């Protein structure tokens, strides 16, 4: 890939600001810019591709085959009780946060049993990411 | 991909920005831009492709099979009571979040048994992500 | 893919933005742009494409063949029972939230048992996300 950027603020080519309870007073600024890009990029020049795939079963015999992808979850259990008991008291709870299996981003690209791939695959994240603020 | 950007607040290419209670006076700015941008970008130049697949079963026996995909979730649990008794007594709860399983973005491209895949495949995520905010 | 921006607050080309308070006097601005943009983007130029797919059975037997396609959820179980007891007391809730599985964005795409795929796929997404604000 090219020119992947993460600017936190301010993104210029050229720049001139001013910015505060400054006097800018007389100043002359000339600017004179030639900036040409020239891209050739993820280009392809081919005679021949060949993606063959075959299967052959003769006279065979086959029992209890089982193929299974990537990602198999089985029996899982999460349990978080929150019990709360009171008596002649006081409670006070700001900001509470309990939080179970949260996702931001799943990005999924080719997950399989099987692939046969020719090219370009690309995955970006750019991300400002704040889970808890209070005060 | 080319030219993947995140920037926080302020984008130009040229900027004459003058923010606060300033004084900007007799201020000459010239600009003279030559800026062309030439793509020849995600281009294909083929004489042949082939995308073969064959599956042939002769006088075979065949019993119990299974072929399973990605991401099977079988069985899974989720246990999450909550519980609160008071008695002569106070609760305050302020911004008390329970979030279980709880997605922003999901992107899924090509997740499968089997694939033949020819060419370009792309994800791009750009974001600002705040989950808790509270005062 | 090319020029995908996220730009949380101003975008321009040429900025000359005055912002406030401020003094701008006797000032002179001038400019002079050429900008030409050529795209020559997911082009494609083949003479022969071949999307084969053949299954041959022959004398063959077969029992007890299953094939499962992937994302497969099977007896998932969310128990979340909230209980509130109350006797000469105060309950405050302010902001207060019970979230089970939920989702803000899902993108699928060439999610299935078999494919064959020739040419482009492309998954974006830009944003800005909040989930709880409060005070």
């Amino acid at each position: 890939s090219i020119d992947v950027k993460y600017i936190g603020v301010k993104s210029a080519y050229v720049s001139y600001d001013v910015q505060k309870r400054t006097i800018y007073l007389n100043i002359t600024n000339t600017l004179n810019i030639t900036n040409n890009n020239y891209y050739s990029v993820e280009v392809e020049n081919i005679t021949a591709q060949v993606q063959f795939s075959k299967t052959v079963i003769g006279k065979a015999r086959l029992n209890n085959i089982s193929i299974i992808g990537p990602l198999d979850m089985k029996q899982i259990d999460y349990t978080v009780p929150t019990v709360i008991a009171e008596e002649m008291s006081y409670m006070y709870d700001f900001c509470t946060l309990i939080s179970i299996k949260v996702h931001n981003i799943v990005l999924m690209m080719q997950v399989t049993v099987t692939t046969t791939y020719f090219g370009h695959s690309e995955q970006i994240s750019q991300e400002r990411y704040q889970y808890v603020d209070c005060g």
